């Protein structure tokens, strides 16, 4: 029941994929980025479940050249780190 607000930076990936508001739940923001992130060709279905993000957008908000989508915690970190509240 929590709403967050996207920082500039990551909102404007989350608009880029198809979201049309400013706030949203977190499995929201889990949505957009993951239509992102298929937008920009960043994952390989069937393969190793790696993120490749290492010459994205999406890798410097974040932090890394990589990360694997069974990483829930991290990736909760990593768009924490882009949220204003
Ligand atoms: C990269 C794709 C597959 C397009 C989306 C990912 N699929 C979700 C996922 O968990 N995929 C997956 C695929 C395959 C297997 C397997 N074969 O064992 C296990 C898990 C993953 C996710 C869902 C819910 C919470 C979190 Cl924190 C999360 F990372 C997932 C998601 O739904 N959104 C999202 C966003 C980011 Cl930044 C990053 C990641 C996502």
């Amino acid at each position: 029941e929590k709403l967050v607000q996207p920082t500039p930076l990551l909102l404007s990936l989350l608009k880029s994929a198809g979201a049309q508001k400013e706030t949203f739940t977190m499995k929201e923001v889990l949505y957009h980025l993951g239509q992102y992130i298929m937008a920009k060709q960043l994952y390989d279905e069937k393969q190793q479940h790696i993120v490749h993000c290492s010459n994205d957008p999406l890798g410097e908000l974040f932090g890394v050249q990589e990360f694997s989508v069974k990483e829930h915690r991290r990736i909760y970190a990593m768009i924490s780190r882009n949220l204003v509240s």
